[PDB]
């Protein structure tokens, strides 16, 4: 047992001790680009997810357990305590690293708990909390994760609402939320609360100073180092990555249809979620939800027709954008194509063990690209007004182009250098905009293209245990008035944040419920048009599944 199995050389060493009880590693790849965008673009990409709860726990029980449950989860998920904004010794800002401070005292632990396990004030609903959190950046900048318990809403079910930086997160939020819900019904925690006269006294009974020597192996690594450890890219693989970059750059310059942004940001936006702090809530998440039964039937119907739910949804988005906006980067009368902007998850090439406990990859985005030719998205008979057969053909074309682009993991090879260059250029652009006195919303839009190309990322259903009892997590169905404590989630809500002048569509599923949503700032795009596109897509999905 002296020769460990597997390939883990880089991942075993990325986190280094930089000071007492403090680990640090450099950010590499997409995670570095995200960290810079969150700092310089007001929290761009940050995530809010609400898990709506059925439970027989009172609000008071959930409130008195939340902080200790979070503390317990932190013990095996130190990723919750990472930080991405620091300074060098010359005092200059440092966005290039992630750090982890191992907590040594009860006082320090209690401070982290109170900053991270928030009890939401009476009345506020779950939907209101997702609106609020998605409409601002996480503070203080550098904080990676915060949990909000909505246990006293004036109507509706309670929820666990998580707000996270995207730098080291994504899919992982569901696993983090699941761990918190499981901890909330652990009998040992219930007994601890029952045996203690304050939450700090409960913490004192269990607290152990955190140990960097053993926690390093549980902290997340960049996808880039996991990629190097698994694939050991050689010169030809590196050059293959550059070829995928060149294809993506080319696709971004070819004539494309898309959604036109406003030439200048609206000073009086009418489409808001209310106001907070005297300013309107213009970050919108326009959602279309499809329930368990209909989702199952749609997924089957498209498969039976030789198609797929995600590829047909993409075809409908492309075609609706074309018909509703009639906007393209073609400087002539020529019909445009469509530049496809989308992400893939690294699980397409990496096994499940890459995303577990040992040096996990917690942000597994791999950028995709593709380009639909004008002849593939217009009909010689109908022009833009594609019939059902022509939409199925467009879906097939999209699916084939994505499968071709995503065949190889070596896309990842280009992202370290591109990440460095994009990050450096971001900081330089921000500096130039500050020197120019540019208005912040002008700064967030002036470098965005005039035409936003069709941007859809799809995530298929991944089974997650969503029932929690004192025996642990399980896939069993929601119980009907059991004798034992339980928490169950059958529905989630996503609030995405897109602060630059783009429109991002997301198709995803949780507990069998499918959501198609668009997130964007209504200061840059007409929300009526986006709502019309979403309605068009859902109507066509329903029509073509019934055909």
């Amino acid at each position: 047992g002296l020769v460990p199995r597997g390939s883990h050389m880089l991942g075993d060493q990325v986190w280094k001790e930089v000071s007492s009880n403090t680990l640090r590693r450099p950010l590499i790849g997409v995670e570095k680009m995200i960290n810079y965008a969150e700092y310089y673009q007001n929290g761009n990409f940050q995530l809010t997810i609400a898990l709506s709860l059925d439970t027989n726990l009172s609000a008071d029980k959930m409130q008195e357990r939340l902080g200790l449950a979070l503390w317990t989860v932190r013990g095996y998920l130190p990723e919750l305590g990472t930080w991405t904004v620091g300074s060098s010794q010359d005092s200059t800002l440092d966005l290039d690293h992630v750090t982890f401070k191992a907590i040594q005292t009860v006082e320090e632990a209690q401070e982290w708990i109170e900053d991270t396990a928030i009890l939401v004030d009476e009345g506020t609903t779950v939907s209101e909390m997702v609106d609020l959190l998605s409409n601002k950046r996480i503070e203080p900048v550098g904080k990676q994760f915060r949990a909000y318990l909505v246990s006293q809403p004036r109507h509706g079910k309670p929820a666990l609402v998580m707000n996270a930086s995207h730098t080291l997160n994504g899919h992982r939020m569901l696993f983090q939320g699941s761990a918190i819900l499981q901890a909330l019904v652990d009998a040992r925690l219930t007994a601890l609360v029952a045996s203690s006269n304050s939450s700090r006294e409960a913490l004192e009974a269990v607290f152990v100073p955190e140990d960097i020597s053993r926690l390093a192996r549980k902290l997340p690594q960049s996808l880039n180092t996991a990629y190097a450890d698994k694939f050991r890219p050689d010169e030809a693989d590196v050059e293959a990555g550059f070829a995928k970059l060149g294809e993506r750059i080319l696709n971004s310059t070819q004539p494309t249809l898309g959604i036109p942004r406003f030439s200048t940001p609206s000073q009086n936006p009418q489409y808001t979620l209310g106001s907070a702090n005297g300013q309107p809530l213009t970050m919108l998440n326009l959602r279309r939800q499809i329930g368990v039964t209909e989702h199952r039937m749609l997924h089957r119907a498209f498969k039976k027709r030789g198609s797929s739910l995600p590829s047909f949804t993409y075809a409908c988005i492309v075609n609706s954008i074309d018909r509703r906006c009639k906007a393209s980067t073609s400087e002539a009368d020529e019909a445009p194509g469509a530049n496809l902007v989308y992400s893939a998850h690294a699980s397409r090439w990496f096994p499940a063990e890459t995303f577990m406990s040992r040096s996990p990859v917690n942000m597994a985005i791999v950028p995709g690209s593709g380009y639909v030719a004008p002849e593939e998205l217009r009909s010689k008979q109908r022009g833009r007004d594609l019939n059902e057969s022509e939409l199925f053909a467009l879906a097939k074309t999209i699916r084939a182009k994505q499968e071709q682009y995503l065949e190889s993991p070596h896309i990842i090879s280009y992202t370290a250098q591109v990440g460095d260059d994009i990050a450096a250029a971001m900081a330089e652009t921000a500096n130039k905009q500050r020197q120019a006195g540019t208005d912040p919303y002008v700064a967030l839009s002036e470098n965005s293209p005039a035409i936003c190309p069709p941007t859809l990322t799809s995530q298929g259903e991944v089974p997650i245990k969503n029932l929690y009892t004192p025996e642990g997590a399980s896939f069993d169905p929601k119980p009907k008035q059991p004798e034992y404590e339980y928490i169950y989630f059958g529905e989630g809500l996503l609030g995405g944040r897109t602060t630059d002048a783009s429109v991002c569509f997301a198709l995803w599923s949780l507990a069998g419920i499918l959501t198609l949503q668009a997130h964007f700032d209504s200061r840059f795009f007409d929300a009526q048009v986006i709502d019309t596109i979403l309605d068009d897509v859902v109507l066509q999905l329903r029509r073509s599944a019934a055909s």
